[PDB]
């Protein structure tokens, strides 16, 4: 009860920044992310002992993929902290503790492929889940964990609290898909812009959260350079291997995804960062201007994927 976690000094000072990046040491990762709920939520948000068993069956449950990984999950939950510690007023009690779970969960059993992959694969999780294919599946993992004896760390919620906690982790997985991700924040730019934006509002709030899980899920393009550009290999490696099994399919796969057209890939970066990235994070910071510093750590990333294109650097795995 009175058992904080505490972080060396470098990391007490560093986790509150957005470019914050959670390092190679894998076992301190679970108390970094309790660090982060004690912190953004209470001590009293969930019992130490349940929280930890959830960590762990979370931890095991997603797979040793390059990018859909453990690490991932802790980085796009550490986003969801520093949007969450930057905004401490805009949020409720309910969606503080329901968002940094969803972070956590939000790529459980994620096999490095994507939902075209599936589709074209004819996987039965397309069959069970037509569209958001892997967000489905995601969700029902976090339920089924949640499940678990010891797991229910919503354990002391009234039965309405924890139908609304589970609704939002829902929504906040499902924006994940990228898919949706073009007409939420085509929306909530207009809406901003009319002025009829409305936190009040409940399904403005599910948009405004939805770009925020975006924002978090994207959050590599908003790391220091060399994360940002180390993390790129790693995302690549998994586009690669679904181009391959393309290739097995009997599919060209998009340029993206073929390894034999890695030198397109400088040019695919600034599509990615014009296209989806820097719309997201400048509508994300209209909303929420304490995020400008994801805005700003983007745009010095396009910047030096500009510098790549002119030959002033390069990126060796390139
Ligand atoms: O490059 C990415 N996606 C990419 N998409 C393309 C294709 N392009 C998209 C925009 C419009 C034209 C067609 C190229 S790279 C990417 N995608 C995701 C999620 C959408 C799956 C997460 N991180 C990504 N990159 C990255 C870079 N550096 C560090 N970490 C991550
Ligand atoms: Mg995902
Ligand atoms: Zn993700």
């Amino acid at each position: 009860g009175l058992m904080q976690f505490t972080l060396p000094v470098r990391l007490c000072k560093e986790i509150e920044l957005f470019h914050f990046d959670i390092g190679p040491f894998e076992n301190m990762w679970p108390g970094i992310f309790v660090y982060m709920v004690h912190r953004s939520c209470g001590t009293s948000c969930f019992e130490l002992e349940k929280l930890c068993r959830f960590i762990m069956s979370v931890k095991k449950n997603y797979r040793r993929v390059p990018y859909h990984n453990w690490k991932h999950a802790v980085t796009v939950a550490h986003c969801m902290y520093a949007i969450l510690q930057n905004n401490h007023t805009l949020f409720t009690d309910l969606e503080r503790k329901g968002l940094l779970i969803a972070c956590l969960c939000h790529d459980l059993d994620h096999r490095g492929f994507s939902n075209s992959y599936l589709q074209k694969f004819d996987h039965p999780l397309a069959a069970l889940y037509s569209t958001s294919t892997m967000e489905q599946h995601h969700f029902s993992q976090t339920v089924s964990i949640l499940q678990l004896e010891g797991h229910n760390i919503f354990s002391t919620l009234s039965s309405s609290e924890y139908e609304q906690v589970l609704e939002i982790i829902r929504k906040a997985i499902i924006a994940t898909d990228l898919a949706l991700y073009f007409g939420n924040r085509k929306q909530l730019e207009e809406m901003y812009q009319t002025g009829s934006l409305n936190l009040n509002n409940q399904s403005h709030r599910d948009r405004v959260i939805g770009l925020m899980m975006t924002a978090c899920d994207l959050c590599s393009v908003t790391k220091l350079w060399p994360v940002t550009k180390l993390t790129a290999n790693d995302i690549y490696a998994e586009f690669w291997a679904e181009g391959d099994e393309m290739k097995k399919l009997g599919i060209q796969p998009i340029p993206m995804m073929d390894r034999d057209k890695k030198d397109e890939v400088p040019q695919g970066q600034l599509g990615f960062y014009n296209a989806v990235a820097i719309p997201c994070y400048t509508t994300l910071t209209q909303i929420l201007p304490p995020t400008e510093p994801l805005l700003k750590a983007c745009r010095d990333n396009l910047s030096q994927w500009e510098k790549v294109i002119r030959g002033e650097e390069t990126a060796t795995w390139i």
